[PDB]
Protein backbone atom coordinates (compact mmCIF):
# COMPACT_ATOMS: atom_id res chain seq x y z
CA UNK A 1 0.00 0.00 0.00
CA UNK A 2 1.27 3.52 -1.06
CA UNK A 3 -0.31 4.56 2.24
CA UNK A 4 1.52 2.41 4.26
CA UNK A 5 5.24 3.05 2.39
CA UNK A 6 4.17 6.56 3.03
CA UNK A 7 3.69 6.24 6.84
CA UNK A 8 6.86 4.29 6.77
CA UNK A 9 9.30 6.79 5.06
CA UNK A 10 7.85 9.91 6.71
CA UNK A 11 8.71 8.28 10.29
CA UNK A 12 11.84 7.40 8.97
CA UNK A 13 12.51 10.91 7.61
CA UNK A 14 13.78 9.53 4.41
CA UNK A 15 12.42 11.37 1.76
CA UNK A 16 15.49 12.61 0.81
CA UNK A 17 17.19 9.09 0.44
CA UNK A 18 14.28 7.81 -1.39
CA UNK A 19 14.27 10.34 -4.05
CA UNK A 20 18.21 10.14 -4.43
CA UNK A 21 17.76 6.57 -5.03
CA UNK A 22 15.17 7.23 -8.24
CA UNK A 23 17.96 9.83 -9.32
CA UNK A 24 20.62 6.89 -9.08
CA UNK A 25 19.12 4.69 -10.70
CA UNK A 26 17.04 6.91 -13.71
CA UNK A 27 17.45 5.99 -17.03
CA UNK A 28 20.51 7.86 -19.09
CA UNK A 29 19.95 8.10 -22.80
CA UNK A 30 21.71 10.23 -25.09
CA UNK A 31 20.37 13.82 -26.13
CA UNK A 32 22.84 14.30 -29.39
CA UNK A 33 20.38 16.53 -31.43
CA UNK A 34 19.29 18.68 -28.11
CA UNK A 35 23.22 19.59 -28.08
CA UNK A 36 24.17 20.04 -31.67
CA UNK A 37 25.50 23.85 -31.96
CA UNK A 38 22.63 24.78 -34.07
CA UNK A 39 19.98 24.03 -31.70
CA UNK A 40 21.88 26.42 -28.45
CA UNK A 41 19.39 28.65 -28.85
CA UNK A 42 16.36 26.49 -28.62
CA UNK A 43 17.43 25.30 -25.49
CA UNK A 44 16.06 27.00 -22.30
CA UNK A 45 18.22 25.40 -19.55
CA UNK A 46 21.44 24.05 -20.21
CA UNK A 47 21.31 20.85 -18.19
CA UNK A 48 17.54 19.66 -19.35
CA UNK A 49 17.33 18.20 -22.48
CA UNK A 50 15.03 15.49 -24.55
CA UNK A 51 16.48 12.04 -25.67
CA UNK A 52 16.40 11.72 -28.95
CA UNK A 53 14.11 8.59 -28.78
CA UNK A 54 11.67 10.21 -27.61
CA UNK A 55 11.94 14.03 -28.68
CA UNK A 56 8.91 15.55 -30.54
CA UNK A 57 10.03 16.11 -34.19
CA UNK A 58 8.64 19.19 -35.83
CA UNK A 59 7.35 18.58 -39.60
CA UNK A 60 9.67 20.83 -40.98
CA UNK A 61 12.62 20.40 -43.54
CA UNK A 62 15.14 23.03 -41.84
CA UNK A 63 15.33 22.26 -38.54
CA UNK A 64 13.04 19.60 -36.86
CA UNK A 65 14.20 20.10 -32.79
CA UNK A 66 12.14 21.38 -30.34
CA UNK A 67 13.08 20.96 -26.21
CA UNK A 68 9.70 18.57 -25.74
CA UNK A 69 9.53 14.85 -24.67
CA UNK A 70 6.59 12.17 -25.69
CA UNK A 71 6.03 10.24 -22.41
CA UNK A 72 4.35 7.30 -23.47
CA UNK A 73 2.59 5.36 -20.75
CA UNK A 74 1.62 2.11 -22.43
CA UNK A 75 0.31 0.46 -19.35
CA UNK A 76 -2.03 2.96 -18.41
CA UNK A 77 -2.77 4.34 -21.76
CA UNK A 78 -2.06 7.77 -21.44
CA UNK A 79 0.24 10.28 -23.17
CA UNK A 80 1.43 13.80 -22.63
CA UNK A 81 3.89 15.43 -24.45
CA UNK A 82 6.43 17.66 -21.32
CA UNK A 83 8.42 20.71 -23.14
CA UNK A 84 10.13 23.31 -21.04
CA UNK A 85 8.56 27.07 -21.12
CA UNK A 86 8.76 28.38 -25.07
CA UNK A 87 11.47 30.74 -25.85
CA UNK A 88 11.21 34.07 -27.54
CA UNK A 89 12.64 32.50 -30.78
CA UNK A 90 10.32 28.85 -29.96
CA UNK A 91 6.62 30.16 -29.60
CA UNK A 92 6.35 29.47 -33.45
CA UNK A 93 7.28 26.01 -32.90
CA UNK A 94 5.37 25.32 -29.73
CA UNK A 95 2.41 25.92 -31.71
CA UNK A 96 3.47 24.21 -34.89
CA UNK A 97 3.97 21.38 -32.08
CA UNK A 98 0.63 21.76 -30.88
CA UNK A 99 -1.07 21.52 -34.47
CA UNK A 100 1.07 18.87 -35.29
CA UNK A 101 0.27 16.79 -32.70
CA UNK A 102 -3.26 17.29 -32.53
CA UNK A 103 -2.91 18.46 -29.03
CA UNK A 104 -6.48 19.87 -27.28
CA UNK A 105 -4.94 21.06 -24.19
CA UNK A 106 -1.77 23.01 -23.14
CA UNK A 107 -1.07 22.73 -19.27
CA UNK A 108 0.89 25.39 -17.87
CA UNK A 109 2.29 24.68 -14.36
CA UNK A 110 4.09 28.54 -13.94
CA UNK A 111 3.86 31.85 -14.49
CA UNK A 112 5.92 34.02 -16.94
CA UNK A 113 7.67 35.90 -14.56
CA UNK A 114 8.91 34.00 -11.19
CA UNK A 115 11.43 35.00 -8.73
CA UNK A 116 12.12 37.99 -10.55
CA UNK A 117 13.21 36.28 -13.41
CA UNK A 118 11.46 35.75 -17.08
CA UNK A 119 10.57 31.71 -17.03
CA UNK A 120 8.88 31.31 -20.33
CA UNK A 121 7.84 33.92 -23.49
CA UNK A 122 4.07 35.28 -23.16
CA UNK A 123 3.22 32.69 -26.20
CA UNK A 124 -0.10 33.34 -25.81
CA UNK A 125 -2.73 36.66 -26.48
CA UNK A 126 -3.39 38.68 -23.58
CA UNK A 127 -6.14 40.42 -25.33
CA UNK A 128 -8.83 39.36 -27.72
CA UNK A 129 -8.66 41.66 -29.74
CA UNK A 130 -4.34 41.26 -30.14
CA UNK A 131 -4.14 37.95 -31.55
CA UNK A 132 -0.51 36.73 -32.67
CA UNK A 133 0.54 35.66 -35.60
CA UNK A 134 3.77 33.62 -36.13
CA UNK A 135 4.89 34.00 -39.25
CA UNK A 136 7.70 31.51 -39.14
CA UNK A 137 5.47 28.78 -38.69
CA UNK A 138 2.54 30.15 -40.34
CA UNK A 139 -0.29 29.76 -37.60
CA UNK A 140 -2.51 32.35 -36.00
CA UNK A 141 -3.23 32.36 -32.30
CA UNK A 142 -6.65 34.38 -30.89
CA UNK A 143 -8.01 34.09 -27.48
CA UNK A 144 -11.44 33.49 -27.23
CA UNK A 145 -12.36 33.92 -23.95
CA UNK A 146 -10.85 33.24 -20.29
CA UNK A 147 -12.36 31.82 -16.58
CA UNK A 148 -9.99 33.44 -13.96
CA UNK A 149 -10.22 31.69 -10.60
CA UNK A 150 -8.09 32.27 -7.45
CA UNK A 151 -5.09 29.67 -8.03
CA UNK A 152 -5.27 28.72 -11.88
CA UNK A 153 -6.88 30.50 -15.27
CA UNK A 154 -8.54 28.45 -18.04
CA UNK A 155 -8.45 30.21 -21.44
CA UNK A 156 -10.02 29.09 -24.89
CA UNK A 157 -7.44 29.75 -27.71
CA UNK A 158 -8.73 29.68 -31.75
CA UNK A 159 -5.04 28.16 -33.40
CA UNK A 160 -5.13 28.34 -37.50
CA UNK A 161 -2.78 26.96 -39.70
CA UNK A 162 -2.72 30.08 -42.21
CA UNK A 163 -1.59 27.31 -44.95
CA UNK A 164 -5.08 25.69 -45.26
CA UNK A 165 -7.53 28.00 -43.05
CA UNK A 166 -7.99 25.20 -40.74
CA UNK A 167 -8.99 25.70 -37.01
CA UNK A 168 -8.90 24.51 -33.73
CA UNK A 169 -10.13 24.75 -30.10
CA UNK A 170 -6.83 24.98 -28.02
CA UNK A 171 -7.89 25.15 -23.70
CA UNK A 172 -5.58 25.95 -21.77
CA UNK A 173 -5.21 25.36 -18.42
CA UNK A 174 -2.98 28.30 -16.64
CA UNK A 175 -1.62 26.88 -12.51
CA UNK A 176 -0.47 30.62 -11.41
CA UNK A 177 0.22 29.67 -7.60
CA UNK A 178 2.70 26.91 -7.91
CA UNK A 179 6.71 27.72 -7.67
CA UNK A 180 8.93 26.07 -8.94
CA UNK A 181 10.98 23.59 -6.88
CA UNK A 182 7.72 23.91 -4.66
CA UNK A 183 4.80 22.15 -4.29
CA UNK A 184 1.16 23.52 -4.57
CA UNK A 185 -1.00 24.54 -1.36
CA UNK A 186 -2.89 21.21 -1.00
CA UNK A 187 -3.35 18.18 -2.21
CA UNK A 188 -7.12 19.24 -2.80
CA UNK A 189 -6.00 22.53 -4.42
CA UNK A 190 -4.03 20.41 -6.84
CA UNK A 191 -6.59 17.43 -7.91
CA UNK A 192 -8.90 20.26 -8.53
CA UNK A 193 -7.32 21.74 -10.99
CA UNK A 194 -6.18 18.13 -12.35
CA UNK A 195 -9.81 16.95 -12.51
CA UNK A 196 -10.64 20.22 -14.51
CA UNK A 197 -8.14 19.38 -17.24
CA UNK A 198 -9.57 15.96 -17.09
CA UNK A 199 -12.95 17.26 -17.18
CA UNK A 200 -12.28 18.93 -20.57
CA UNK A 201 -11.32 16.18 -22.19
CA UNK A 202 -8.19 17.42 -23.13
CA UNK A 203 -6.39 14.37 -22.09
CA UNK A 204 -8.77 11.93 -23.64
CA UNK A 205 -7.35 9.21 -26.34
CA UNK A 206 -9.55 11.00 -29.71
CA UNK A 207 -7.12 14.11 -29.23
CA UNK A 208 -3.26 14.07 -29.35
CA UNK A 209 -1.41 14.36 -26.06
CA UNK A 210 -2.00 17.07 -23.69
CA UNK A 211 1.01 19.64 -23.83
CA UNK A 212 1.82 19.66 -20.20
CA UNK A 213 4.96 22.34 -19.26
CA UNK A 214 6.76 24.96 -16.54
CA UNK A 215 9.07 26.71 -17.32
CA UNK A 216 12.08 23.60 -17.53
CA UNK A 217 9.37 21.06 -17.89
CA UNK A 218 10.39 18.28 -15.76
CA UNK A 219 9.47 19.39 -11.93
CA UNK A 220 6.21 21.17 -11.80
CA UNK A 221 5.05 19.07 -14.85
CA UNK A 222 6.36 15.56 -13.74
CA UNK A 223 4.70 15.92 -10.70
CA UNK A 224 1.40 16.61 -12.48
CA UNK A 225 1.75 13.69 -14.64
CA UNK A 226 2.65 11.25 -12.09
CA UNK A 227 -0.18 12.06 -9.55
CA UNK A 228 -2.27 11.90 -13.14
CA UNK A 229 -0.57 8.02 -14.74
CA UNK A 230 -0.86 6.86 -11.21
CA UNK A 231 -4.80 7.86 -10.80
CA UNK A 232 -5.74 6.55 -14.03
CA UNK A 233 -4.05 2.90 -13.23
CA UNK A 234 -5.54 2.84 -9.92
CA UNK A 235 -8.63 3.14 -11.93
CA UNK A 236 -8.50 0.08 -14.44
CA UNK A 237 -8.69 -2.13 -12.14
CA UNK A 238 -9.77 -0.54 -8.60
CA UNK A 239 -7.11 -1.90 -7.27
CA UNK A 240 -4.86 1.02 -5.23
CA UNK A 241 -2.22 -1.27 -3.79
CA UNK A 242 -1.34 -2.51 -7.68
CA UNK A 243 -0.04 1.09 -8.30
CA UNK A 244 3.80 1.50 -7.28
CA UNK A 245 4.44 5.29 -7.30
CA UNK A 246 8.35 5.06 -7.44
CA UNK A 247 8.23 2.85 -10.59
CA UNK A 248 5.85 4.80 -12.27
CA UNK A 249 8.06 7.76 -11.66
CA UNK A 250 10.86 5.46 -12.99
CA UNK A 251 9.09 4.73 -15.92
CA UNK A 252 8.33 8.38 -16.97
CA UNK A 253 12.00 9.31 -16.69
CA UNK A 254 12.54 6.36 -19.48
CA UNK A 255 11.04 9.35 -21.72
CA UNK A 256 12.68 12.44 -20.29
CA UNK A 257 14.99 13.20 -17.42
CA UNK A 258 15.15 14.88 -14.15
CA UNK A 259 10.91 14.32 -13.84
CA UNK A 260 10.35 15.45 -10.19
CA UNK A 261 13.00 17.83 -9.01
CA UNK A 262 12.95 17.79 -4.92
CA UNK A 263 12.00 14.86 -2.24
CA UNK A 264 8.87 16.88 -1.06
CA UNK A 265 7.75 16.88 -4.60
CA UNK A 266 7.92 12.67 -4.64
CA UNK A 267 6.43 13.49 -1.08
CA UNK A 268 3.77 15.72 -2.28
CA UNK A 269 2.65 12.76 -4.93
CA UNK A 270 2.30 10.45 -2.89
CA UNK A 271 -0.15 12.91 -0.65
CA UNK A 272 -2.07 13.68 -3.94
CA UNK A 273 -3.06 10.05 -5.22
CA UNK A 274 -3.37 9.01 -1.84
CA UNK A 275 -6.60 11.54 -1.53
CA UNK A 276 -7.36 10.87 -5.02
CA UNK A 277 -7.79 7.28 -4.76
CA UNK A 278 -10.89 8.45 -2.85
CA UNK A 279 -12.64 9.40 -5.91
CA UNK A 280 -11.11 6.48 -7.71
CA UNK A 281 -12.84 4.06 -5.47
CA UNK A 282 -16.26 5.34 -5.50
CA UNK A 283 -16.74 8.77 -3.39
CA UNK A 284 -17.63 10.88 -5.84
CA UNK A 285 -18.44 13.71 -3.27
CA UNK A 286 -14.76 14.24 -2.78
CA UNK A 287 -14.48 16.03 -5.88
CA UNK A 288 -16.89 18.88 -4.56
CA UNK A 289 -15.04 18.54 -0.87
CA UNK A 290 -11.74 19.23 -3.09
CA UNK A 291 -12.94 22.53 -4.99
CA UNK A 292 -14.26 23.95 -1.91
CA UNK A 293 -11.78 23.53 -0.06
CA UNK A 294 -9.43 24.86 -2.85
CA UNK A 295 -11.33 28.16 -2.72
CA UNK A 296 -11.13 28.92 -6.45
CA UNK A 297 -13.95 31.65 -5.90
Amino acid sequence: EMEKEFEQIDKSGSWAAIYQDIRHEASDFPCRVAKLPKNKNRNRYRDVSPFDHSRIKLHQEDNDYINASLIKMEEAQRSYILTQGPLPNTCGHFWEMVWEQKSRGVVMLNRVMEKGSLKCAQYWPQKEEKEMIFEDTNLKLTLISEDIKSYYTVRQLELENLTTQETREILHFHYTTWADFGVPESPASFLNFLFKVRESGSLSPEHGPVVVHCSAGIGRSGTFCLADTCLLLMDKRKDPSSVDIKKVLLEMRKFRMGLIQTADQLRFSYLAVIEGAKFIMGDSSVQDQWKELSHED
